């Protein structure tokens, strides 16, 4: 029987009704089948629970603190396979739907509040070149593929990205650090968030009306270039995200507030460049040690050449 | 720190070693504060201490990691064993571990932290756990969420008197066990400069009297208590009971892996009827 343990948590962590009830009417059903994160819609017909199983505490410090600010589903018991959450009528969003003009604010001001946070995690601004730098070393028709990848001379190019970003202030915030599509609901997975420039935080949401990962044919991911939002998208992303983020920011004159956004557009989208480094070495490492199922090298690749592609825009 | 100026805001991040000082007060406990924090040296401990720390009801959370924390330093002096009997202060704690119940938590709604925890010189025990067990298998008393460490040690009178702290134990229990365990605090003293490091007396255990007006501060702060003058008896009458024997949970348990806890076992043994 497939809900082997399943009711034994619900009755034990749920109160009420079921503290009682008996396993001839404990009812589950299976919505997200996944290696690393199989999801549960168990009922009783608080009355459905969503079951969620299989160095980090952050990941559940996090939903925690998010379910006492009611700004994420309730924390209704926790173990170590997973946790029952509050079951909210919902879907992800698909990729499609970021750059509505509804949802791209949201969105902005919702990363604007979770920047907003102070944490208590590391602050140290180690996550971003730290994990990079250790993807690279990790990394020196697939043998193929690979030298294809590495014929662009990713050693080198990191340090040229060290360089650039260096030179791009950015103000140091709690990031989600993996604000896509499918982790809209509401703003939920902290697999990989922590402090770090929020500059990548906005340029990986960016990068991010690229790629949809929506899929089920190899590479299972579909990359669009011309997706990435338009300037006049981006300004209105960050025009809804500042008022959002600096309380002093709407009686600024109109100097201040352009200069603002002129250096953040600059920001966000140097920023970007290190979402496709980063993802791209991640990718890579994934091809070798995934018990998950994704096309990693192509995804790789996908990475790399808007990397390169994306430089050139900027020109520098 | 490291650990300090890794996870604090501020000049926190600017400080040096040396230029920072420490200092030892209890695994470990310190005191960190610039040229102040304490510095206590898994996922489920954490969730559990963060909750408590949004919830206002807890000293303030800065740093939580794997081996450790860092948490608000709260200036005042800890309460000593003699203090617990003032009506006052026992009043408070009454009121305060009340609401510290009434507390919805994340975890396991089975009480058997207790039963597991004792399992995992002539004393010949299990057999004796064994009683211990089927009689507090009877007593009925309702789960929420305890302290499981309710000493002196481990109340603070800051400089509404007081809050409380330090809850590595706080499991989800039977009601009895907290309150019981509390009420066995008033007899020992982790005081006394000299072997055996403490002092103990069965008579400074709260009488009749005293856990009463204890017990009807904890039925406002929890329980509407406009019911029947009758009603509440019966409820107050009730919980003695459960009270008195899940004290005997207390004492047992108390053998940390000397403090002979099981002479106060058996003697309110026969104090009990059981
Ligand atoms: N609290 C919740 N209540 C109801 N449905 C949820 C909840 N959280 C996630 N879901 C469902 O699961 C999907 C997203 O799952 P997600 O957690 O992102 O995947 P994974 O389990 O691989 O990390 C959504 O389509 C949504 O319907």
């Amino acid at each position: 029987r497939t809900r082997r343990r399943a009711y034994l948590w619900c009755k034990e962590f749920l109160p009420g009704a079921w503290r009682g009830l008996r396993e001839d009417e404990f009812h589950i059903s299976v919505i997200r089948g996944g290696l690393s994160n199989m999801l549960f819609q168990c009922s009783l017909p608080p009355r459905k629970v969503l079951l969620r199983l299989y160095a980090m505490v952050l990941e559940s410090v996090m939903f925690a603190i998010l379910a006492e600010r009611s700004l994420g589903p309730k924390l209704y018991g926790i173990f170590p396979q997973g946790r029952l959450e509050q079951f909210i009528p919902s879907r992800r969003l698909d990729t499609e739907e970021l750059s509505l003009p509804d949802i791209s604010a949201e969105i902005a001001e919702k990363m604007a509040t979770f920047h907003g946070m102070k944490m208590p995690f590391n602050k140290e601004p180690k996550w971003l070149f730290g994990t990079m730098e250790k993807y690279l070393k990790e990394v020196l028709s697939r043998i193929k593929k690979l030298h294809k990848l590495l014929s662009y001379n990713l050693p080198l190019e990191l340090e040229n990205l060290r360089s650039l970003l260096e030179s791009t202030p950015s103000p140091v915030v709690f990031c989600h650090n993996d604000c896509q599509e499918g982790n809209i609901l509401m703003l939920i997975d902290f697999e990989y968030s922590s402090y770090n420039y929020r500059g990548f935080d906005i340029g990986n949401h960016f990068c991010e009306w690229m790629y949809d990962y929506s899929y089920e044919k190899y590479p299972f991911f579909r990359a669009n270039i011309r997706k990435y939002p338009t300037k006049k998208q981006q300004l209105h992303f960050i025009s809804s995200y500042l008022p959002a983020f600096q309380n002093d920011f709407e009686n600024l004159s109109t100097e201040e507030k352009s200069i603002i956004k002129e250096e953040m557009l600059l920001e966000v989208n140097r920023f970007a460049l290190a979402s496709h480094f980063l993802w791209g070495l991640w990718s890579i490492v994934q091809a070798k040690i995934s018990s998950i199922e994704f096309g990693y090298m192509d995804y790789a690749q996908a990475r790399f050449d808007a990397y390169f592609h994306q430089k050139r825009k900027l020109g520098v």
